């Protein structure tokens, strides 16, 4: 699609058996949901954004489908004040910024 | 431009005739940059990202050039992690996600 920046980029994401809204975000190296539960291996992780950092628990190679679009990745779980899709996944499912 | 984002989205800002480097951030409602000196008096605001709030300094109607591209709106000041380009300026640029 083409999406149109007056208003927040969100998206349906469909990942580990949940639906779930997230933000499409150019500016995150990563993506990081809300806690959930998500099956196999984890380490953690310190994230830094305004505000200053979260912890997080990281899992690899996690399919994930995005506004209709599969992919697999990194995704990290914690204390988000919002689900964030980062650019680990926007690269995989083609998405460019244009002007 | 199509911007992939297998790296960070940086980019030349020019702002009170000084280069400076930013990041285009989908997820900013808001454009937020690193201390520096604007004209004319400012308002308080309150904002929100990954790691928790922060205080800022709110400059309307600041000349920004964004890639070489003229934007005119409203500049956040403060202790920001990197500066970021958000949503506010990215559609006066007519800036789209697309994918
Ligand atoms: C409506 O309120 C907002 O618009 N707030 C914006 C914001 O914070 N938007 N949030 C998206 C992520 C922003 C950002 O890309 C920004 C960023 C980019 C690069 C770097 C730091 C920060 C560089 C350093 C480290 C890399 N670090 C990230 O790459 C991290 C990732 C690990 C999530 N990236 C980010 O944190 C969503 C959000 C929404 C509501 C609330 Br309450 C909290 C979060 C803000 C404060 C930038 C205007
Ligand atoms: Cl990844
Ligand atoms: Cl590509
Ligand atoms: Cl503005």
């Amino acid at each position: 699609p083409q999406i149109t920046l007056w208003q927040r980029p969100l998206v349906t994401i469909k990942i580990g058996g949940q639906l779930k809204e997230a933000l499409l975000d150019t500016g995150a190296d990563d993506t990081v949901l809300e806690e959930m539960s998500l099956p196999g291996r984890w380490k953690p992780k310190m994230i830094g954004g305004i505000g200053g950092f979260i912890k997080v628990r990281q899992y690899d190679q996690i399919p994930i489908e995005i506004c209709g679009h599969k992919a697999i990745g990194t995704v990290l779980v914690g204390p988000t004040p919002t689900n964030v899709i980062g650019r680990n996944l926007l690269t995989q499912i083609g998405c460019t910024l244009n002007f």
